[PDB]
């Protein structure tokens, strides 16, 4: 049985990923967030509702992640040091998602918050995009999995990573790139910064595993990643209309959206499917 | 589908065990090892061999813990707080497995590395010692588990971090307690920190699902629990005299096995099964 053998490598990759998801480490106590109370006030009841939803929501990515996605893509690897990789950014999904718990306790109360995780739980669109999301994960509780339903699994990966989180982090750059909420808007850079080298990191183990298919599975995979490409779009579609309406920025989302699935497209080697950041997120970053 | 909520204690514990874990984070390029290039020479081949086997031994268990042991016992957890720690240290238990990579490269040779991970590989001791444990692993690679299953995931957790370990940390211990490799004895020091309070943290998840369980399930894991314990036992010590007959140890290891294996029990709310020694007293001053 194997033992993790640094000195030999396995690829041309893992060491520096490793590298670079440990030189990015950082955790929540470092970002002071009491400074922000004063731009929070300023916002309305329907703004203040909306940014609590995505945050509520961006938890929930994270802790599907850290508690699902990584782990189990990560058992069924033969690659010990890319498993190394996947199980530190496991760790940092958990970091991200206690992140939003301590932006939480500055901006709303204890009943306000226990609201928000009510909400959370029990929102239909967040169950139906969630739930298909992990069922790619859950198909991987066997003790032989195909490498088909590994590749789909670390699209999932990649989709919910690169993609399905970021009709949430619109808000909060949106915001910070006005100068409303920096210090949260600083904890979510951190955070993105983290989900961008996570993203590229699964899409290249992804090509790795795709270019080890049949080619009868191979197009398989190529026609249920674009399906789930589309599914998750049509929810997401949904769920900006819902959370968005009410403070005008349907469309701009709707724009970052798509800008990110052909980012999420393009971590697993594939060719963008939609037609620029709107510039206030822009300056966010 | 719940997300986790930080403001809402989910138990009493998972705050603070992830509070000490990360305030615990290191990683290898804090500690220089080329300085124990010294002290190495002064060492026989038979010591050496014995140093490179048991941090291959090492090695293998951490792989184990951070890519299987860790990520299973932690998909199926329901505590989302509790998930959270769990993840934290499957990311240490591979910071822990590179470390030995970090020693080996200043203490071997290219080839002399291929051999050990090699030997690790092929050992008849070692692939039984580490495949009882993760078959209870394995037993969790399904859409649901029973509780005594994942009771039992725990127990092996537990045993492998606490107890059948301390066979490998002794050599080490008992080197820089005597002056010898003291900079790789700083890494296997904040290993064992580490490794302290992973073991009493999935101890406690243990004697939370254990409570939860039906008597009769209760007494078939009590059961299995010891005889896990007394198999795994047994072929410690076959390992130890493998290991440690060339250098005049075995019987100062098996020592230090039970002294551990009593730690472990302790850590599952059970009490000792060996007889109470004192820490053989130069492992003490390495640590
Ligand atoms: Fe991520
Ligand atoms: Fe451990
Ligand atoms: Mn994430």
């Amino acid at each position: 049985m194997r033992a993790v053998n640094w000195n030999k490598k396995e690829d041309d990759f893992s060491l520096m990923f490793w590298k670079q998801n440990i030189a990015q480490f950082w955790t929540e106590e470092e970002i002071a967030v009491s400074s922000d109370k004063n731009t929070w006030v300023q916002l309305s009841k329907e703004e203040q509702i909306a940014y609590k939803r995505v945050l509520g929501g961006l938890t929930l990515g994270d802790t599907k992640q850290g508690g699902e996605g990584m782990p189990l893509v990560l058992v069924h690897l033969e690659n010990l040091q890319a498993k190394s990789v996947l199980a530190f950014m496991g760790a940092m999904e958990e970091v991200h998602a206690k992140s939003y718990s301590h932006i939480f306790t500055t901006l709303a109360t204890e009943e306000e918050i226990d609201e928000i995780f009510d909400w959370v739980d029990t929102h239909p669109l967040l169950e139906k995009k969630a739930g298909i999301i992990t069922s790619y994960y859950r198909r991987l509780l066997k003790p032989e999995v195909t490498k088909k339903e590994l590749y789909m699994a670390m699209v999932a990966s990649v989709f919910l990573e690169s993609y399905l989180f970021y009709s949430g982090f619109f808000y909060p750059l949106y915001l910070a790139g006005q100068g409303k909420l920096t210090a949260s808007g600083e904890i979510i850079n951190l955070i993105i910064r983290d989900e961008s080298i996570h993203g590229v990191f699964v899409g290249i183990l992804a090509q790795q595993i795709f270019a080890e298919l049949s080619a009868e599975d191979q197009q398989e995979v190529q026609k249920e990643t674009q399906e789930l490409l589309m599914e998750l779009y049509e929810i997401e579609m949904a769920y900006t209309e819902e959370i968005y309406t009410s403070i005008g920025l349907v469309e701009d989302v709707n724009r970052f959206v798509r800008y990110n699935a052909n980012k999420g497209l393009m971590n697993l080697g594939l060719e963008p499917k939609f037609e620029e950041i709107n510039p206030i997120v822009l300056n966010g970053l």
